[PDB]
């Protein structure tokens, strides 16, 4: 398998319309979770991809495996854990801030949080080209964090999305220290991050300076996401910038995962950072126009159409 | 207040279409929870009713309070608890058994489960006519169980719906020991139960025999629910039976609570057991026709219309 | 035109779900009104049919005109009245009586109620085979009543559905005197009625007795609707009875209209009362399975299929 | 209570989709009416607020009462009137003008319009800090106008939103005389208006000039709404302007109400006009992003978040 | 692989409500086609199953492969055919016959119709335990019929559902002759059929006589479907009857495929005809309660629950 | 009749949500087809308009006729053809290009494609003011192409929208040869086209140059559509340009037809090209805001409101 990702796949319940949850009557279900979204993007760009994860022995767990399998993700290492349930979350859209979303989690002690070093086979990780994970997975439990540590130790190369969700951590200091410690211990082939997380991690928001400090920690490629201002990629003292496109925002949740999975799978295939980046911007632009995270993540050929035709 | 109920109110996510949850795309939100449903039925039959409960300091908790307030439930004693979240559940409908439902809970460690003896004021409880709770509240935590024991000690009179949900107990033996202990300790003015629960508690299913044993336990009035077969009420040496009505079933969830709160509230105001039973059946028939436990619970006058007009 | 009808066409808002209107969030719009439903049945049985009516100079009036035109009703004599609004109503379904509906009208002083003798042209009316109206049109205003009196004076033959809606009259006594007054004055080729109306009008229940007394009033054919118990047609010494079919009921509103239009138009084509009745029953049966009143009114040939195939 | 409002609360039926009503199949029900929307804004900014009004003895009236109660509006003086019906209206969205709405009323002779001096108690009114109403209530009937005259005579302070709806008046000249008559007679602590109304009332457009002429009429604070161009507040020699924010507009209906209730209640709490205005703009901005008028009216603290975070 | 099926998978567009298609506004998409439904039932009973088929190089073709893969069907032999499109059909529900459905096909010259002997690998068919197909596949083109002939020639054992759809054949004679010719050429381990098809094929409707005549053609097991009267299974001069259950019918489409695939996969596993049959009745009962064909097809363990609990 | 259009009207199945069709679950039905959309716009601007077309003897064909009849299109010459089916298509929205759509046709060999010279009566066509068709009708079959050639020979005046859909042609060379041949043969009073089509026909995109070449081909008035850039109209030595308006785009399908039928119908009645152009833009702006090609096409008076009020 080309890419192994470790994480907790989740069921998302997206409010049918904007406003505080107490006034929403209908909820539309999607399959999501940061690494799962990433994996969808990897397969859409024609690399094989496996999600190492746990789900509950329940309908929602089975929904995750079947969906993933439908979309071409290798599910052989998604373990069913009878001891706990499949984690979920709700999205409150556009309140109190228009065009922004807020997540309400029901994932404490979930099957997914029970991801552990025992799930990480040494031969299997070593046969892959790259291992990916995120700061969500580092947050969910000590054993999931240790699973990432073990996979990263065994990996040929690594990618990490910082993805700091302060609600998942006892403190920002803990987030900071946990993520910095991974960056300091391992070379990171592609780091995906943004000004918010980098302020926490490095006390830096400036893109060029971010690259300089992350490069000093052993990061080869920096993908620096700027939201509605676009994104920047850096490799070997070369910068590429691509501006965002103006579209109506339904739900931005998962836009960075579409970008990151697209960027990383194209980069792995030998595409330059300019092309990988423009495709990542294309992927993000499509996903935010709708409620789900990953259904509109384009294939490489569809993303090329987007870039050649969309103005 | 006339009636006090102790319980965990919950947000219900009702599948828009029947079938396994992994194939359901849309969920319709309702406010529910057994004793909440019970309280709705009480106020529909013109007694004041307070729910003693905890909710989270979240949208779903505000939902519960606002909905209760809208429906005329006294919400003075629904406490917002910042330490945890408002419990929720999903309804899977019509699979694997047509016209029945299954519940998937997200309530472990919830705010509602934090209901405790300190939430039970002696002067407030003594001030009421009757105190109601259920085996669900006895199951959700040790402190919620102790809160009911304390409310029952203080009460002028007591109703209990056995409501055994096997998923909420460590074993059926624990359910039996916990519920039997309450029955041996207290007089119960109205006990609401059914064959399934009575099999567990008494190792009998025969209605006459159930009444004989329950009566030895200090049960004055037995409401013995038979689902699509109707229900029987017993008092002293009177036995009243009424058949269920044939209606299309959307979701029978909450049917028992609609019957129980209707029955108890009418019984308390002097109505005989036949009248109370028939209004109970009428309430249950209406609610099972829709998604939603309690919106269709009829007022006294609407249940009379039903009984006079429907065949 | 073969058939002229006088009445008030209306916009119907059905509850998407059963229950008290205060809990209904969605309403589905349909085009209806008793004589409009009747006209749809007439054209489906391959006669030409004109509705004489008023609508407001508003969207809902244009809705009525266009929907009628789409369905092949001659709309030449539906007049736009800029002085008032198109009448509308809401349907509450299945509460407090399952499988039954209640109507909440917003029609007082509507354009439809402004139907008047001046809308009734002598030459136009004399050139049709039959003029139909209902006790609804007799109720809505003094001028609509007078419009029916005038059309009935000029007509070659008449039908009348008694259609007593107690909400539209100041008393049942007022309805009785107004409707008997029509019956006494004119010959009625087809009278459509039922036990409820007949009890008010003639203080009899028994169908055979009803026909004897109606015959004294100048009634040639009696269509006597019995709801879930079927219907009976009488002509001379022929009595025909047909049982209702068991179907899941969504909304019975307009069933009688589909029956009455179907019956009358077949009867006008020389079909005997047995055939006309069976077709009327087929028409009623189909329309009660769904929210709208007239979309499922069968053509002659479709009603024949239903009768041959459905048991 | 801190604030008393007089008006007609209404049931709103919004088109699920944009377009001429004749092509709309689905309508989504919301609870609204100008002074009701205003009351929701008042309570969200943590003052107590009572609506004095009538509703019909019908489902939609119960809907109004329960929704108001759910939202913490004091409903003690919303009277059930068995002699008429609860008024309602429809919203046509985005046709013929995108991002704008048109209202089609069914409210003539409604229970709400039967609001009258006899509903206005001297002691109750004198015991509040402020009485609010609008030019809508002045229009709906002679007695509702008189009810406002009486409440304004007894009040410690008053607010008035001019809210001229040309459909509710026999002429613009009638509106002008009726509303000037109020302004001439009473001191007005907060006047809410806009160029359209001010042009009718004072034959001026320029905001500075408007305030000079309004000040002669006894107006202390002027809130001057400019739609997509923002709003201006005036008090003494303070002028405050705030631009509108760019958001996708679903339905602007009730924006001014959310603004006016927010502004007035903050102003009554000793917030300066700058702060009150910015909060009113935040409230308007949120509610126009969705179908209903008042579900997204922010609390004080949520409006602070919006202001600090949204650009 | 245990079971190979040959057929044309199809996209189904199910009317959201009953009535003639011209009045239906919404269509709900499902993945279906007789053999695909069969394959879902086979995998739900824990045998491996492969669908040999073609789909278009289009979204609907990809929808078929992904859905099938999600549900555990081996899709390695579903070929994408760029020369044509994925076939679809619409279902008109409950008109002109309540509780019955009518299919409108758009499948002429489809990718699926291009199934040919060239798609049938000799080694692959010979490694399987059983090959299944239906009279639909025999109808769709000469080359699909020849594909079935070749697979049946190579198979260890065979199953056939007669599934005569007269719309797909030039005449009933052609259907009859084509199906009889297969029955005469091959032993058939399980034949699934009913009175309608057997009247065409044998001029027999009587179950016991049907068995006798089909046994004389080389059929080992006869599964004889009786709709709302249940179904009968015959093997070695033993009959098993199981009555149907009373449930509300949403859409019966695919009920026989659920039954047949369940029956055949359990029979293959050594279950007796009594058990295989009761499970087939369970599968059919669940699917007809909803719009899709195969989402509610139960697993073996869920079907056991159904049979033990549903009365 | 003033205007005759020749075409294939179609049933549209519009995805309820954006994205790849395999992820869409719900489809909303509309009546569409380019020349049908054109005719709607003609009658909205107060000319009589007949559509010459074939539909199937099926629900979808009856749909088309009834809808056209409802909207005031003369349907005397929409012929029901028992030999084939009514053509349909699906709209995939927002993927892979945001705010654009893609069409998937089910129309090969349709009834509409059977439009032929025999459907074109010489006296009927000569009797009209103008004849319209499009490159779609020229593509669907040889006989439909010949039907347009014949109608154009007979016509007093002609409009043509080039409407090149590459999927409907064997090659772009065939489109170019077929359309160029019509242009060289006939005077064209209004030609509607755009850069994409003009690139194919003339190997130019520059608007001024396009007009120069088209004018040599006997085009009197050129309508040159620029999508989100607006449109230009040319006549003699006048050039009128109007920008597009910024609105949220749901589906731009049919926008060109709304503009074309509006423009042509207004031009025919004496309006100058600026007025006709501006009303065209107004019509197109409205339709792109919803699913559905033609429901929001404005009347003359509504487009004036739009132009006077919208910014
Ligand atoms: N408002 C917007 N308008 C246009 N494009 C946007 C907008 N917001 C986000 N994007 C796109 O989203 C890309 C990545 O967004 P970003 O906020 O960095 O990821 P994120 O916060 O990681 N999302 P998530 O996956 O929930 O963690 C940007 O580079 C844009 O291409
Ligand atoms: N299939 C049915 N048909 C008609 N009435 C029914 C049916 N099922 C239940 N009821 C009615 O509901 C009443 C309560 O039955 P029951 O199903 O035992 O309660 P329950 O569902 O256990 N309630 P709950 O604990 O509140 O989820 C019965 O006495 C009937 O009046
Ligand atoms: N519950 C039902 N079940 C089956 N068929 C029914 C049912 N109700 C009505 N019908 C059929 O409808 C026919 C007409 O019924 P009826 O109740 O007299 O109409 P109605 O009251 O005049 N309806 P309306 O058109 O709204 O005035 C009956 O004779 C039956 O064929
Ligand atoms: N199109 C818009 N875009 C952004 N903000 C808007 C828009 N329209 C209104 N607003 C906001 O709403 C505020 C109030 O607008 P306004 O149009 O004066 O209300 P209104 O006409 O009184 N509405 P109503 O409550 O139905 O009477 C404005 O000052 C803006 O903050
Ligand atoms: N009205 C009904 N009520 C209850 N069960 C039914 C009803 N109709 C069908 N069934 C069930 O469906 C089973 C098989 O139905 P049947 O009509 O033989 O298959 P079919 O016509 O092949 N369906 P299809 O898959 O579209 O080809 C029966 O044995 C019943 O278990
Ligand atoms: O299981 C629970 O706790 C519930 O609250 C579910 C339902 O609301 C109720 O119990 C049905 O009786
Ligand atoms: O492509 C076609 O033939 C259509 O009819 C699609 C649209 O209705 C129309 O062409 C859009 O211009």
């Amino acid at each position: 398998v080309d890419v192994i990702a470790l994480g907790e796949p989740l069921i998302q319940f997206n409010s049918f319309n904007p406003g505080p949850l107490r006034f929403v009557n209908y909820f539309e279900k999607h399959v999501a979770g940061s690494e799962l979204n990433f994996c969808i993007a990897v397969v859409r760009n024609h690399l094989s991809c496996s999600l190492i994860a746990r789900v509950g022995n329940d309908e929602f767990g089975k929904n995750i495996i079947e969906y993933s399998r439908a979309q071409g993700i290798d599910t052989s290492h998604i373990k069913v854990d009878n001891e706990s349930f499949t984690g979920i979350y709700f999205i409150q859209r556009g309140y109190p801030i228009p065009m922004k979303s807020e997540l309400v989690y029901y994932r404490k002690g979930s099957a997914g949080s029970r991801l552990s070093p025992e799930d990480i086979n040494e031969n299997y990780v070593r046969n892959s080209r790259l291992v990916h994970s995120t700061g969500i997975t580092l947050a969910i439990s000590d054993n999931a964090k240790e699973a990432v540590i073990k996979a990263f130790e065994l990996a040929k190369s690594r990618s990490l999305d910082t993805n700091i969700r302060p609600k998942l951590w006892s403190s920002l200091e803990k987030a900071k220290e946990t993520i910095l410690s991974i960056l300091k211990k391992y070379d990171i082939e592609v780091l995906i991050t943004d000004p918010d997380d980098t302020k926490i991690l490095l006390d830096v928001t400036d893109p060029d300076e971010a690259y300089r400090k992350y490069k000093e920690l052993g990061v080869k490629v920096l993908l620096y996401k700027l939201g509605s201002k676009g994104a920047i990629a850096y490799k070997d003292n070369v910068k590429a910038f691509k501006d965002a496109y103006k579209v109506p925002v339904e739900d931005p949740t998962g836009a960075g995962d579409a970008m990151a999975g697209t960027f990383v799978s194209l980069y792995l295939q030998g595409k330059d950072i300019e092309y990988s980046l423009a495709h990542g911007i294309a992927a993000s632009t499509l996903v935010i126009t709708v409620r789900g995270d990953n259904e509109l993540t384009p294939t490489l050929e569809d993303a090329e159409r987007f870039l050649n035709e969309f103005k």
